[PDB]
């Protein structure tokens, strides 16, 4: 009781994906996270006709973090169109690190890793 | 039939949750969606400046979280509660999610997206 | 004066080095700096879409690499060599480095930044 | 030994390029310099914007130079701050570098040379 339920994150990222705006890649992504108060926040990717103005699902999740009063990320699970875990892109790694620190857990294809190991400095 | 005052009040309230430690320039934004619901966003900076998210980026994220639709009016405010013009990046996002008819409060009054980003 | 044919050829020429494997939509841009020198840029996309650099972003980098200055005229082209409008984000970059009196070729003719990004 | 990366050359080149840096919003100027797989030296400076999130990192500028001069693959990169000390690429830039140099790209870091495989595990 109190351990991260990666399954809850997975299923929440999957459901969030329903709303993905990715008509340029046709590659919908969902993400879900636990904040340090135990609440669940989600994001989706949002693409633009100009490719460099697209927002990663994780970006939207960071926006949801602050919309709902802030805090710190503790656990994050990004999913593709099949529900499989996705590795965050380097940009999202930096956003994740800033709002999670080195101890943030990320679900990856090779299991749970920390931001300490995904973004060494 | 936009209650522009409800938008400014909403954007000011949203603004409390702003993450701008680097600039100390917090921003909030509120918008109406074509079904009438009110969404808001706040800016979220990053130690790497080019990673920062405008408040309108957040509102767009919130647009989709809450099931999509088209933006119909938007109001961005500064730490004093005064209208802010969206930057060029944010103009392209709003064009994309509201089209040319979307209305935006500006320092000099209401302007459509057609006027703010001519094509 | 400004020679617009020289920029459109220089842009097209530059477009050859485009890195656009994701959109298959290569872009070139050419512009004059206030000291008469000609600079170009191409788009460079990325597996993570939102990390793509626009042609105009590349040119802006070329501007500073080559010693600074203000942009005076700019011509962006698509794969056919036709004038392309800068995206809203690039308008904000152009404005920062050319100001309101910077001229851009558009499908409809020369327009200034002041027109294309009202403040 | 002949053909090893000369990190001195990269560091001096990055200090030099840093003089054209446009950083009025942070007052944190950055220069970067790279060897391409044909041996040519490229550079980049950061370019800030009134909208913070439209800022270009030094590594972005260098990537644009890579293509402007004919493409190729990055082989070694040295980023510098205002004191000429080694600087770590932010996350977005590690993603650009990865895409144009792959896992075996060498980056100089405060703790010595590291590869992109080490800096951005996949
Ligand atoms: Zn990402
Ligand atoms: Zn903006
Ligand atoms: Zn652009
Ligand atoms: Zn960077």
């Amino acid at each position: 009781m109190g351990d991260v339920n990666w399954d809850t994150l997975q299923k929440a990222a999957v459901a969030a994906r329903a709303n993905s705006y990715a008509p340029y890649s046709n590659f919908p992504v969902g993400v879900a996270g636990f904040v340090n108060d135990g609440r669940l926040i989600t994001g989706v990717n949002v693409e633009n006709a100009s490719y460099g103005l697209a927002l990663c699902a994780e970006c939207s999740m960071i926006s949801a973090l602050y919309a709902t009063g802030g805090g710190r990320l503790v656990a994050v699970y990004c999913v593709d169109g099949n529900g499989d875990s996705l590795m965050p892109c380097g940009r999202c790694r930096q956003l994740l690190y800033e709002h999670g620190g080195p101890e943030l857990k990320i679900m990856t294809p090779k299991g749970v890793q920390t931001m300490a190991q995904l973004l060494p400095q």
